[PDB]
């Protein structure tokens, strides 16, 4: 019965720990420890009130001990009892006495396979970066695709990126059925935590400017570790990502070259098969005239726009929905479980 | 001069009013009345208080002379004395007694050939319709690409769309240069006026939805627009808009294959090019990291950004800005101004 | 128990039906028909899908009986079947067929009392409009406060408005305390259905403004509506409110002079001990840093900020919050429940 | 001429270097260094596109003369020549070599008597402090109100906040003719740049959350700073400040008990006459239906909305806009050119 911590208590790490109490499904593993440059009655008050998500439908206790302080937190009838941590620097955390046998690098700051061996260091014997990989790492996952390829041997995880994890799942299963020649990706997404409110400096000259105010064109870290979890894709793919004004869910539209005769039936069919069978738990197709919204607080890593399928010759467009909070989550703590021997 | 009459003095009939008194350059016509269903009072309001383009710079007096209602509006060294008439009924309006020579249909609801005919009945001489044709029009005119084209017998013209006007220059420049063999558009697009502040019954139900809140993909008249243009892409093109919540300025995004070798950089020196050459009046291209706020109240029909050019294989992904509001209106200017030399 | 109908399926019709089936409280009333101008799977459509208050957790199934509409809804273990209507105009629907007890009068187009008595010859016993009075109403009734007034008699009944309903108890248990010798209103309130997405025409010149890009200063109905409840207020009260680009709930500034010793200690306490008794069903009172958002999908009808509260002299402020919404959807079910016998 | 620096390059210390060669009438001194903790090209990039100002109408070349960057600004026939810096620590500026008159603290951080005399320890001769008081200054100053005040031996001076511009006027005004007893405001301001795009960690626990998506009740520090400029009013006034998702421009409203009769008549005059004669400088009148967009690129320091002026009994409330980038930094300007140059 495994042992989680999170290092980076925001959008993605608040969410793993609500949907570990949300989930239908009760997950095998515990979360028993949380940290972040934030103080405590910080986090408890961003974990119990979300502007996106509303409240928290649960107790949250905090526990001052001499030493330590913890959260006792009870929602849907189940209970943990998580340590809270405030330790910038990694490798002074305590894994070792906590026993932790995954840590979930939610920070975006650790993402070099030497910074997430500072977690190893602590204590830890497992690292699953929650983004996509700044250089190496033992593997790069998708939870629904190659979760099985983990190897009891390693140590270093990438758990991609929300973008990859809807994307790596409509090249599969358009190119093993169809053939993809090559693709060029559009993302549509919602603000992001490290945005700006007004113009301000900022590393990138386009994310430095009024998210509120502006469409904006930027890259997308998905391209590079779709490269890693599909090497037979290697210079074939391309994309880009853009922000708009809202505040949560994204929308993925995939343009490809088929190598086989393909229409807008054949490969709307496609997509529900799979969805009905080898992808149903991260996967789903409507044809209901929905809008962003509709999918906040979904837990699947894509839902398919049937109505939206285009094909013109050789050409398709194919279009997605995901919640980029609480796909990822869920997928997290799906990747969390599959390590249960 | 040529006598030009607007009815529907809406998002579009304003700016072109605003843009005639803006342009650097003086136009060889006049606009001598507007028709609009609402009271002078609330015209005259939102003639001179935009919360897209700013504080009218110039001055607007209603006056009564013969029991007509006229504005006198100063501004940039001219001045226009023009009636205003509230007839919903096109057929009644007084273009006989003005001597009108070209209607700007701008109300969204005279697109068919035989409404549209309705103001040829009052008296008008020739009407363009400030939209993408519902059924048949004498032509289909982008300017700048074959406003050279209309012939006297063109009564009922249709200046197709925003989204038209950009997207048929990519089209042809590329198709010239490199050969398209199939495209498909993405365009991203600011709110329109039709859409809903709150969730509201309305004839789409996608557009029905909360327009500030959410992302969402309709339809796009712009294709069957350019298939009038260019019908020898009938079958080789297809898109869809997608609104999201920024109040002007929009994007198109075009993914085609190409029937010759391409690259980015040989992609973006032919776009070059052709802003430097033929399509100077219309289309520009920039090199700089720009978001949506800084394209508006650009009067070009398209700003190619450079910047997101991409090419896998045979297939590229080009980009452009425009102004929507401004960029259509500047090229409702220009064609009238083509009618006469 | 009793039978009632809901004549407007907007965000209030909506709602309504919503929070019947959500209410901890089972209600022993039953709603039997809806009516719009708009078809049935519009209606079903945006019942189950909201950009506000998200998906229904529940099952519509639409059946068709005779040659009569209905709608299975089944959520939170509750089920209802509901009749669906399209009739423009009042007079001209089945009330008395269907023996409807209460007419809950959401268009807000049918304010008067002449036109809500359509309903009554139509076939129903009693109209709640759900508005304030446009001219006379045998009893303007704010739930939680003067909701025992109604009169057997009473056939024509107004539940004022979300505004209303968070003012007058404010008004009513300061001044009853401390006295009030005149007050002023600002009321800070999310984007409503009648505002514009864009400038455009529009009755009122302010609301013609684009509703996301402004803050927005207007009228409020809640001075008129409340002196109906409390004329003594007559030329004592008055305010306005201010539109601001979120998409649901308000806050209420209220700034009166004591006619006796105030501080900021005895108001909070007086509120608070006014939240635990007399008004424990429709008022709260919280002291956390919340913000908009965290008040979304509130049953009451106010929640006092108490941080909030100041006092210079003679002179004080208190803020409260409620969800415009779900707020006056809730009294509505309320209301209808205080009728039983 | 005098010679003035800029310390921060941010909202406010960009717009002063905008304002300077927008306005019409030519100012006598030169503003010959800017400082900011962030990269040349990432400064003169936000300097030239602006999301709520549009671009900058002018030309930006970066020189390299020595081991000094300059920046060669042409805009309104107007030319400076303006050394870039990039030092965290005050103390460590070349201000002696610069030979410079007036250092404009625009960062927020050096607030303290002790943090701006890091600027004189520099060999700045003087510092206004662009924001309230922390702790001690030399003066407090709102241009058009007592910046006569200023003696040839203060060094160090704040120009208070945008707030406190507007509200000390407005006071002020009101006081001196019919006596304020005590008054209470509200302010009602977009949002700034210390906010978050998202639900994220902050040192205040309401700042913390999403801005585009809530109403945020927060401090003002304006009451303090108006109790320094005016004295008299202590323990007279209070408020609090409310952020709401728009770009730029606030408004705040004043409720008051007057002294002496009051009518809507006589207090709209009195604001009309103050607005010609003693505070024409800084001070507008509207009686037009506007709304905040229509005060965007505004330099007076209030607008006056006569049309929400109320009064009940001896309580009113009095309602201004202000655009608070460019009043503030229109004012800043006018401050220095007091000083003569
Ligand atoms: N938000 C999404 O939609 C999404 C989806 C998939 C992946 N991701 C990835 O998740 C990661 C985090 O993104 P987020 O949206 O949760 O951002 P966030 O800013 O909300 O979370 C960052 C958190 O880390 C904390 N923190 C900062 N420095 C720290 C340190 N030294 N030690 C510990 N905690 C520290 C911050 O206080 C904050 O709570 C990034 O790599 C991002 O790319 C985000
Ligand atoms: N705004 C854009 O981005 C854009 C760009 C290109 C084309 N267009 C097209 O321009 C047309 C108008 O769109 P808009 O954005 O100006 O919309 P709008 O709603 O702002 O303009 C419609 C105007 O027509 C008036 N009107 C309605 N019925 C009338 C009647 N019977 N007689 C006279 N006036 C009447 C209304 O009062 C209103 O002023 C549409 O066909 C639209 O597709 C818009
Ligand atoms: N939403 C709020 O915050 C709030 C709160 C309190 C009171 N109110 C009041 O309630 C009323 C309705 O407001 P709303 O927000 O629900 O508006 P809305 O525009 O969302 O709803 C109006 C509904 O009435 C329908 N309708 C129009 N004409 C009809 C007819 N002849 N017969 C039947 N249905 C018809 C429309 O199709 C629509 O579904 C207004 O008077 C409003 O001021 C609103
Ligand atoms: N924006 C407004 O409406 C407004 C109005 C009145 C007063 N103010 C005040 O003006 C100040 C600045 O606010 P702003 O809106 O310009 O914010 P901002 O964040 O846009 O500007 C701050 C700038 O300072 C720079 N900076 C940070 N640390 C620095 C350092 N050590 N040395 C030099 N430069 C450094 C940052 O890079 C940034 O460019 C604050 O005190 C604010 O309250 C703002
Ligand atoms: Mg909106």
């Amino acid at each position: 019965m495994q042992r989680i911590a999170i290092n980076g208590f925001g959008r993605i790490g608040r969410n793993v720990l609500r949907a570990w109490f949300e989930s239908p499904k009760q997950f095998h593993f515990e979360i028993v420890a949380i940290n972040d440059i934030a103080d405590v009655h910080t986090l408890v008050h961003l974990f119990k009130y979300d502007s996106t998500h509303g409240r928290f439908n649960g107790k949250v206790d905090i526990t001052i001990e001499n030493e330590k302080i913890y959260l006792n937190i009870q929602s849907n009838q189940r209970l943990l009892k998580v340590e809270v941590l405030q330790q910038k620097q990694p490798e002074l955390l305590p894994w070792a006495s906590l026993k932790i046998d995954v840590v979930l690098e939610c920070t975006g700051l650790f993402r070099s396979h030497a910074d997430a061996t500072r977690h190893l260091e602590a204590g830890a014997k497992r690292v699953i970066i929650g983004a996509a990989p700044f250089d190496h790492v033992d593997a790069a996952i998708v939870y629904g695709v190659n979760h099985a390829d983990v190897k009891a041997t390693d140590q270093i995880i990438s758990s991609v990126s929300c973008t990859t994890q809807a994307l790596v799942p409509l090249v599969k299963i358009i190119d093993d059925a169809f053939g993809i020649e090559t693709a060029l990706m559009t993302e549509i997404h919602a603000v992001t935590a490290d945005q700006s409110v007004l113009d301000h400096a900022h590393r990138d000259l386009r994310r430095a400017r009024a998210s509120g105010q502006n469409i904006i064109p930027t890259t997308s870290s998905a391209l590079g570790a779709l490269k890693r979890v599909m090497p037979k894709m290697e210079d074939r793919i391309d994309g880009y990502s853009i922000r708009v004004p809202t505040i949560n869910v994204a929308a993925i539209d995939l343009t490809f070259i088929a190598q086989s005769p393909i229409t807008v039936h054949h490969i709307n069919e496609l997509l529900i098969k799979a969805s009905q069978t080898d992808y149903a738990e991260i996967m789903a197709v409507t044809d209901e005239p929905l809008v962003s919204s509709d999918f906040n607080h979904s837990p699947y890593s894509l839902i398919v726009d049937l109505t939206q399928t285009m094909v013109v010759g050789h050409q398709a467009k194919v279009f997605a929905w995901y919640d980029n909070e609480w796909g990822y989550a869920n997928r997290l703590l799906d990747l969390c479980d599959s390590f249960k021997s």
